[PDB]
C-alpha cells in the first residue's frame, strides 16, 4: 500500500518540537499531539490538520493557502529552503527565516523528504480517474482527505486546485481490508475484482492506482478467467491487463509476479521489432484479444486483489553435494546435461526421454542460475531446447513433466506466437539465458534433466556456515564499524537472491542491516567495491532502494524487513550492521577488457578521447520531430546503439562539457536512466544493462514522482538531472561502443543511395503531379508509419501532404496505375499545408490533462472517398510517397526600394512593411482589391505569426470582419497570396473551420467557383484573429491595406491597461519586486488582444520578457501571479512546459524557462480603469444513482451517460439505441444537442476517450421527410462539416466527431457501417 501519514516537525540542534498558533511559532509543549499535525500537500506546501492553514512567509505565519505568497518549500540536504535561497529557522521558540539548521520528523530520522508523496486516484465521476488534489475548499472549510457525505456515493475528493470554479470530483480509492465494499469478493477464480470504467489513465498511472490499494493489475492465466472477463456486464470494451515489457532485456512480464504461460496475442499485429513497436499490452473485451499498444495512452483498467493471500515459500536455495552417472552435471540433487548433436524438439524429447530423464523444466531462479553459470559460459553461441510446449487454443504453455508453471524467463522481446501454428516450442538464447519461440523443426542442441540420489573439511558447516555449491557464506554475530575483518562483494542477481534468502532465514524481525563492501574511499560520488589487497573487481550488478543515492560518501548495508536486500546507504562513520562473507571469488570475472581507447568512430560519430564510446546527438531542428523517452530509445536501438550511459562519475561531466560546445541555447536531452519497470520497485536502471553506481539524481519532493520515471539531462552555455515523464517530447543523443558497429535500417544515413538512385528515377520517369510538386512513389518497400515518416522527411523532402482534390484524384490515378486498387499508402490528408513546427493542437477553453494520440491516416486506390478520414492501425508496413519542398526563402522581387518607400501620417509601419486603415464600409473581394489599389499598396498578406498579432492588435478599432485578401479556386491548393508570395502558414482553427478535405460533387463541367478568406472579430471570444474561408461573391468590411517600405524599416496605455516594459536583466522574483516597486504587478494575459499587443511590443524590443505566469505544482498546473484563472493560453508546444517560470518570446509564444535565470526584460501591468473579478458558477443539479459502472455527469440541468461498455447489437440501430437508453434508465432519451455550450461539453467528454472512440452517436432521423431528433421536436441548432447533408432515406448514422462537427454516414447494407459503430459512444441524456 501507499499513503501519506501525518507527521510532526522536530529540530535537530535543539532536540524539541514545533507548535503553530494563530500568531507565530510558540513553545513546543508537544508529545501530546492532539493539538498539532503536519502533512505534505500539493504545490510543495505544509498543511496543519488543526488550524487548517498552510505555513508560509520576512515573518513566518500560517496563511490560508488559497493565495500566492511564496507558499512552498523544498528539499535540501536536511533542511528546508523557500523561494530564493531562503531557509527555515526558529529563535527562542519563535520561527523566522534565516536564509543560511536541520529539521527532522517526529519519532524518526529523516528530513521530511525521504518518503515520496503518494497521491491517491479516483474511481469514477466527472474527472475520469484523475488523482486527488488536497486541500480543497468546501463550505468555507479546507479538507485534506476524502470526505463521506450522504449525498454522493462514498469517499469522494476534488481533483483540481479550485473545486468551486471547476466542480470536478471523484470517488476515492482507499485501501480496504476486505473485498466487500467497492469490490467483488468472488471471481473466477480465487480473487476479487474491481472494474472501474471511464478512467483515462496511462499504464503506469493505472498500475500505481491498483498498487496503492494493495492489489495489482489484471492477470489472465487460464481460459476460464478470460471467458469470465468476456461475459462481464460492467466492463470496458478496451482496457489494460498489466502485461508489459518495461525492463531492458526481458521479453514480456505480468504486472504481478505471475508466470506468463497463457498467451492470446492478436494475429493481425506484425510485431514491429524496434521502431513502431510498444512495450505495454492492451486487452479488447469484445473478442478478448491482446495487442501491444503504446502505453503512453489513456485507457481504462481493472484492479485484481488476491482473496485471502498467503505468504507461502519453499526451500528453493539449498545445498546437496551429490554425485551423478559420470558426466551429468550435478546441481541441488538434480543432473542437467545437454546433447551436442543437432536434433528437433519432439525427436530429441523422445530420444533423451527413454533414459531415466526427460526434457528440462525451470520452476524458479535456481534452474536459471544453473543454466547461466554452467553450460560453457551461458551458451555463448548456442541454441538449446527446453521442455515447454503448447498445443491448446488459445496458447497455454505447459511443461513436458510437471504440475504447474511458476517462472517464465522470456527474451526481449518475442514470445511471438504465430497465427497458423499448432506446435509451439521454446529455446534458449541471450547472455542471460532467456527463452524465445521456435518451430519444432530446426536442428539445434537440447538439454534435459534427471532426478539424482542424495549423498570435506575445507568448509565445515558446524559453526553456522552455509554452503552454496562452490563458495560458502558465513554470518557474524555483531560488528559496529565497517569492515572490521571482512567486506562482502556481490557479482550478479542470483547471488543477491541467495543472500536475500539466507538473510530472511537467519533473522526473524526487521531493522537489522547487513554490511556490504561497497563504498567510495575518495568521496567522489562513484561507488566501488572495497579492495582487500590487489582486487579491483568492477561493479557488475546493483540494486538500490527507491531513492538510495543521496550522499557523495558513506557505506552501504542491506535491509531485511520488507526492502529485502536493497542496498541502503548509511553513515560509514558510526552505524551498526551485521556482516556476511564468502570464501572464494572469481579469478576470471574482472579480468576482461573488451573496449579499446584507440578504435575510432565508424562514420560521423563525434567523441572525445576520454569517453571510449562514440556519440551521435540529434538536435531539435535536424530531426523530423522530438519524441518521447521510449521512442528515442527505440530510434537509438534501430541504429544499433542505446541512450548515453556513463560508468564513472567523471565521464558524465566530460560528456556534458563535450556536448555543451555543440549547443548555443539550453535544452534538455534524454538519458538511459529510467525506473519504468515494475520489477525495479522504484530503483533506477540503465537501458543498456549496466549497473548504476554513481549519484546522478537529487531528491525533489515532486507530487507525481511515481509517474515521471525517466531521467533528463540539462546543458548550460557556461550536472543538473531531472525526472521527466515518459510522455514528454525531447531531443536525445545515442551512443555506441568503441568496438561495436552500428546499424542502418533504411533511416537517416542509408539514404545515401536512396538520395541518388530513387530520387533520379522519380525525377526522370514520374512527371509532376497536377497542381503540386514532385511526388516520389516509394513502393516495393513496406514500412511502418514512423519509419515512413523518417524515410520521407529529409533536408528538403518530407511526407506527402494532400490538401487539394485535384492532387487527390491525381495520386489516386497514379496508385491505381502503379500498384493496384488493393494496396494502401500512408498519406497525410488535410485542407491547408500544416507546419510540423506548430501543431496548433491547443484547446482554446481550458488546458485539461489529456494527451492526444497520433493521427496516422492511409488511403487506397479504390474506396478512397470513404477511407480518407478513417485512421488505421498504423503499426503496419505499407508503401508511401514523399513530397518535395520548393524554394521558400530564395525568391527575391520588388526591385523598387527608395521609390515606393513612402510612410505618411496615414500609415503605421511594422517589420519591413506598413499598413493603412480605411472606413469600415462593406465591399466584396473583387471590389476591395481595387479599393486597396486606389491607395499605394496591397491587401494585408500574413506570412508570420507576429504580423497576424499586429493585425489582431489593430482589429479592436475596426469592424467585426476584415478582408485578409487571399483567393484560391475551390478544391485546389492556395497560392500567390494575392502578392506573389509563397504561402508559409495559415491560421484556420479546426474548431471553427473544418480541417478535413472537402469532397465536391463529382459532376461539375465548368462551375469552378472561387474561395476567399477573412479575419473575424468575434467580440470577446477566444478565436478572434482566426481566418475563415467563404465564397467571396458576398461582401464584408475592409479596413486594411499593406505596402512595402524599405529605407525606413514608457507607460503604454492600451484597452484600459497600463503596461511598463522594464529593460533590466533580472530574474522573475526580482521582476515581480520591481513591478511592485512601481505600484504595479506582472502582466496577466487573459485575452488575445493583450497577447498580440505584448507580442508586437516584445518584437519591438527584440528580446523575450518576463510575464506573470508561474508554476508551483512541479510544472503541472500554471497560474497567474494576480490570482486569475488560466483560460487563455498561447503555448508554443503541446507538451513543452519543461521548466517552472514563463516568459513571452519574440514570436508571440509563451516560452518556459527556470526563473533562476537572466532574461533581458520584464513586463508590468496595471488595471485601474477596469477591475472586474466577479465570477462564480452555480451547480445545483444532482444526478441519479450510477448504473453499470457509468455515472451520470451533470451539465446545465441535465445528466449525460457516455456508455463506454460492451455493445454489439447493431440491427436497426434507430429504435435499438432508443430501447437501450430506455431500459437502462427511464426518463432518459438519446443525446440531442440543442445549444452551443452543450456541443462543447460533449466534445470535452469525448476528448477524454480519444484513444478508443472517435464519434458520439446522435439521435438524428429523417421522419416526415426532414432531419429531426427522435423526440417530437425540430432541429434548431446544427453544426455540420461542409453544408447541410442530402440524406433522403432513413438508414444513416449521425455522429458528433472529435472536432465538434457532426458527420453523417449513409449506408445500403447494415453490415457495411460497422466501423462507425465500433468507434461510437452511446450517450443518453435525461433533461
Ligand atoms: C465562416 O464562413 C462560413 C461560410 O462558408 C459561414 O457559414 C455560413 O454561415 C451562415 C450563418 O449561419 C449560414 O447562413 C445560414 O444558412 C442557413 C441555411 O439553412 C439558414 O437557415 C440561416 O437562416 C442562415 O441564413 C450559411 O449557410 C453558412 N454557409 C455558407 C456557405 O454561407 C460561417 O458561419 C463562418 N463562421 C462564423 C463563425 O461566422
Ligand atoms: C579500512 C582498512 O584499512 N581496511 C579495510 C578493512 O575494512 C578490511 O577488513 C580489509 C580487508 O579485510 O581491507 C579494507
Ligand atoms: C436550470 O433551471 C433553473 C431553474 O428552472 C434556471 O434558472 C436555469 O437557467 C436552468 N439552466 C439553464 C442552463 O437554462
Amino acid at each position: 500500500r501507499a499513503a501519506n501519514d501525518p507527521f510532526t516537525i522536530v529540530h535537530g540542534n535543539t532536540g524539541k518540537c514545533i507548535k503553530p498558533v494563530y500568531g507565530w511559532i510558540v513553545a513546543d509543549d508537544c508529545d501530546e499531539t492532539e493539538d498539532k499535525l503536519w502533512k505534505w500537500v500539493s504545490q510543495h506546501r505544509l498543511f496543519h490538520l488543526h488550524s487548517q492553514k498552510c505555513l508560509g512567509l520576512n515573518e513566518l505565519r500560517m496563511f490560508s493557502c488559497d493565495s500566492s505568497a511564496m507558499l512552498w518549500w523544498k528539499c535540501e540536504h536536511h533542511s528546508l529552503y523557500g523561494a530564493a535561497r531562503y531557509r527555515l529557522a526558529l529563535k527562542d521558540g519563535h520561527g523566522t527565516a534565516i536564509s543560511n539548521d536541520v529539521w527532522k520528523k517526529g519519532g524518526s530520522e529523516e528530513s521530511l523528504c525521504d518518503q515520496p508523496y503518494h497521491e491517491i486516484y479516483t474511481r469514477d465521476g466527472n474527472s475520469y480517474g484523475r488523482p486527488c488534489e488536497f486541500p480543497f475548499l468546501i463550505d468555507g472549510t479546507w479538507h485534506h482527505d476524502c470526505i463521506l457525505d450522504e449525498d454522493h456515493s462514498g469517499p469522494w475528493c476534488a481533483t483540481t486546485l479550485n473545486y468551486e470554479y471547476d466542480r470536478k470530483w471523484g470517488i476515492c480509492l482507499k485501501p480496504e481490508n476486505g473485498c466487500e465494499d467497492n469490490w467483488e469478493k468472488n471471481e473466477q477464480f480465487g480473487s476479487c475484482y474491481q472494474f472501474n470504467t471511464q478512467t483515462a489513465l496511462s499504464w503506469k498511472e493505472a498500475y500505481v492506482s491498483c498498487q496503492n490499494q494493495g492489489a495489482d493489475l489484471l492477470s489472465i492465466n487460464s481460459a476460464a478467467e478470460l471467458t469470465y472477463l468476456k461475459e462481464k456486464e460492467g466492463i470496458a470494451k478496451i482496457f489494460w491487463i498489466g502485461l508489459n515489457q518495461l525492463y531492458s532485456a526481458r521479453g514480456w512480464e505480468w504486472s504481478d509476479h505471475k508466470p506468463l504461460n497463457f498467451l492470446n496475442w492478436d494475429p493481425d499485429r506484425p510485431s514491429a521489432p524496434t521502431i513502431g513497436g510498444s512495450s505495454c499490452a492492451r486487452m479488447d473485451a469484445e473478442s478478448g484479444l491482446w495487442q501491444s499498444f503504446s502505453c503512453e495512452a489513456q485507457l481504462p483498467y481493472v484492479c485484481r486483489k488476491p482473496l485471502n493471500n498467503t505468504v507461502e515459500l519453499t526451500d528453493v536455495w539449498t545445498y546437496s553435494d551429490t554425485r551423478c552417472d559420470a558426466g551429468w552435471l550435478p546441481n541441488n540433487g538434480f543432473c542437467y546435461l545437454l546433447v551436442n548433436e543437432s536434433n528437433s524438439w519432439d525427436k530429441a524429447h523422445a530420444k533423451c526421454k527413454a533414459f531415466s530423464s526427460d526434457l528440462i523444466s525451470i520452476h524458479s531462479l535456481a534452474d536459471v542460475e544453473v543454466v547461466v553459470t554452467k553450460l560453457h559460459n551461458e551458451d555463448i553461441k548456442e541454441e538449446v531446447w527446453i521442455g515447454l510446449k503448447n498445443i491448446n487454443i488459445p496458447t497455454l504453455f505447459q511443461w513436458s513433466d510437471g504440475t504447474e508453471v511458476t517462472l517464465t524467463y522470456w527474451d526481449e522481446n518475442e514470445p511471438n506466437v504465430p497465427y497458423n501454428k499448432t506446435p509451439n516450442c521454446v529455446s534458449y538464447l541471450g547472455e542471460l539465458g532467456q527463452w524465445k519461440v521456435q518451430s519444432c523443426e530446426e536442428k539445434l542442441k537440447y538439454v534435459c534433466k534427471r532426478k539424482g540420489e542424495k549423498l570435506d573439511k575445507m568448509c565445515p558447516p558446524d559453526e553456522g556456515w552455509k554452503r552454496h555449491g562452490e563458495t560458502c557464506y558465513k554470518i557474524y554475530e555483531d560488528e559496529v564499524p565497517f569492515g572490521t575483518n571482512c567486506n562482502l562483494t556481490i557479482t550478479s542477481r542470483f547471488e543477491q537472491e541467495y543472500l536475500n534468502d539466507l538473510m530472511k532465514k537467519y533473522d526473524k524481525s526487521l531493522r537489522k542491516y547487513f554490511w556490504t563492501g561497497l563504498r567510495d574511499v575518495d568521496s567522489c560520488g562513484e561507488y566501488n567495491w572495497a579492495t582487500v589487497g590487489g582486487r579491483r573487481r568492477a561493479v557488475t550488478f546493483s540494486n538500490w532502494n527507491f531513492l538510495e543515492p543521496a550522499s557523495p560518501g558513506g557505506c552501504v548495508a542491506m535491509s531485511t524487513g520488507k526492502s529485502v536486500g536493497k542496498w541502503e546507504v548509511k553513515d560509514c562513520r558510526s552505524f551498526k550492521a551485521l556482516s556476511i562473507c564468502k570464501k572464494m571469488s572469481g579469478p576470471l570475472g574482472p579480468e576482461e577488457a573488451s573496449p579499446k581507447p584507440d578504435d575510432p568512430c565508424p562514420e560521423g560519430w563525434q567523441s572525445f578521447p576520454a569517453s571510449l564510446s562514440c556519440y551521435k546527438v540529434f538536435h531539435a531542428e535536424r530531426i523530423v520531430r522530438k519524441r518521447n523517452w521510449e521512442e528515442a530509445e527505440r530510434f537509438c536501438q534501430a541504429l544499433g546503439a542505446h541512450l548515453s550511459s556513463f560508468s564513472h562519475v567523471d565521464e558524465i561531466k566530460e560528456f556534458l562539457h563535450f556536448l555543451t560546445d555543440q549547443f548555443s541555447g539550453q535544452h534538455w536531452l534524454w538519458i538511459g536512466l529510467n525506473k519504468r519497470s515494475p520489477d525495479l520497485q522504484g530503483s533506477w536502471q540503465w537501458s543498456d544493462r549496466t549497473p548504476v553506481s554513481t549519484i546522478i539524481m537529487p531528491n525533489e519532493f515532486q507530487q507525481d514522482y511515481d509517474i515521471r520515471d525517466c531521467a533528463a539531462v540539462k546543458v548550460f552555455h557556461r550536472h543538473f538531472y531531472d525526472d521527466r515523464e515518459f510522455i514528454y517530447l525531447r531531443p536525445f543523443a545515442c551512443d555506441t561502443k568503441l568496438e561495436w558497429v552500428c546499424q542502418i535500417p533504411k533511416g537517416r544515413t542509408p539514404k545515401t543511395p536512396d538520395w541518388y538512385n530513387p530520387d533520379r528515377a522519380g525525377i526522370h520517369g514520374p512527371p509532376l503531379i497536377i497542381e503540386g510538386s514532385e511526388y516520389w512513389f516509394v513502393a516495393d518497400l513496406h514500412l511502418n508509419y514512423e519509419e515512413a515518416v523518417l524515410y520521407c522527411a529529409s533536408n528538403h523532402s518530407f511526407l506527402a501532404t494532400i490538401t487539394s482534390f485535384v492532387g487527390l484524384k491525381a495520386i489516386k490515378n497514379k496508385i491505381a496505375n502503379i500498384s493496384g486498387d488493393g494496396q494502401k499508402w500512408w498519406i497525410r490528408i488535410s485542407e491547408w499545408p500544416i507546419d510540423d513546427h506548430f501543431t496548433y493542437s491547443r484547446y482554446p477553453w481550458h488546458r485539461f490533462p489529456v494527451t492526444f494520440g497520433e493521427e496516422c491516416l492511409y488511403m487506397s486506390a479504390k474506396t478512397w472517398l470513404i477511407d480518407l478520414g478513417k485512421p488505421t492501425d498504423c503499426s503496419t508496413k505499407l508503401p508511401f510517397i514523399c513530397e518535395k519542398y520548393n524554394v521558400s526563402s530564395l525568391e527575391k522581387y520588388s526591385p523598387d526600394s527608395a521609390a515606393k518607400v513612402q510612410c505618411s501620417e496615414q500609415w503605421i509601419p511594422f517589420q519591413n512593411k506598413c499598413f493603412l486603415k480605411i472606413k469600415p464600409v462593406s465591399l466584396t473581394f473583387s471590389q476591395a482589391s481595387d479599393t486597396c489599389h486606389s491607395y499605394g499598396g496591397t491587401l494585408p498578406s500574413v506570412l508570420s505569426q507576429i504580423e497576424q498579432d499586429f493585425i489582431t492588435s489593430l482589429l479592436p478599432d475596426m469592424e467585426a470582419t476584415l478582408w485578409i485578401g487571399l483567393r484560391w479556386t475551390a478544391y485546389e491548393k492556395i497560392n500567390k497570396w494575392t502578392d506573389n508570395r509563397e504561402l508559409t502558414y495559415s491560421n484556420f482553427h479546426p474548431l471553427l473551420v473544418s480541417g478535413r478535405l472537402r469532397i465536391p460533387e463529382n459532376f461539375f463541367e465548368e462551375e469552378s467557383r472561387y474561395h476567399c478568406a477573412l479575419i473575424l472579430n468575434l467580440q470577446k471570444s477566444p478565436f478572434t484573429g482566426t481566418w475563415n474561408f467563404t465564397s467571396c461573391s458576398e461582401r464584408h468590411f475592409v479596413s486594411l491595406c499593406q505596402k512595402y517600405s524599405e529605407v525606413k524599416s514608457e507607460t503604454v496605455k492600451y484597452l484600459n491597461n497600463l503596461y511598463k516594459i522594464i529593460p533590466k536583466t533580472l530574474t522573475w522574483h526580482s521582476a515581480k519586486r520591481e513591478c511592485l516597486k512601481s505600484n504595479m504587478q506582472l502582466v496577466s494575459i487573459t485575452d488575445p488582444y493583450q497577447q498580440a499587443f505584448l507580442s508586437v511590443q516584445a518584437l519591438l524590443h527584440n528580446s523575450s520578457l518576463w510575464i506573470g505566469l508561474f508554476s508551483q505544482d512541479d510544472e503541472l498546473n500554471f497560474g497567474w501571479s494576480d490570482g486569475k484563472r488560466l483560460h487563455f493560453s498561447r503555448w508554443a508546444e503541446t507538451n513543452g512546459q519543461l521548466e517552472d517560470c514563463v516568459v513571452l518570446d519574440t514570436d508571440g509564444f509563451w516560452k518556459t524557462v527556470d526563473c533562476n535565470d537572466n532574461q533581458p526584460g520584464a513586463i508590468c501591468y496595471y488595471s485601474g480603469n477596469e477591475t472586474e473579478k466577479e465570477v462564480k458558477p452555480v451547480d445545483s443539479v444532482k444526478c441519479p444513482s450510477p448504473v453499470l459502472n457509468t455515472p451520470w455527469i451533470p451539465f446545465q440541468n441535465c445528466c449525460y451517460n457516455f456508455i463506454i461498455t460492451k455493445n454489439r447489437h447493431m440491427a436497426t440501430t434507430q429504435d435499438e439505441v432508443h430501447t437501450k437508453c430506455q431500459k437502462l434508465n427511464p426518463k432518459s432519451h438519446i443525446l440531442s444537442i440543442r445549444d452551443e455550450k452543450e456541443n462543447n461539453f460533449v466534445l470535452e467528454q469525448l476528448l477524454y476517450f480519444n484513444y478508443m472512440a472517435s464519434w458520439v452517436m446522435l439521435g438524428i432521423t429523417y421522419r416526415n421527410k426532414s432531419l429531426m431528433w427522435f423526440d417530437k421536436t425540430p432541429l434548431s441548432y446544427t453544426h455540420w462539416r461542409a453544408g447541410r447533408p442530402t440524406i433522403k432515406n432513413e438508414k444513416f448514422l449521425a455522429g458528433l466527431s472529435t472536432d465538434g462537427f457532426w458527420d453523417i454516414q449513409t449506408f445500403k447494407v447494415i453490415e457495411e457501417a460497422v466501423y462507425f459503430h465500433q468507434h461510437s459512444i452511446l450517450a443518453c441524456k435525461i433533461e
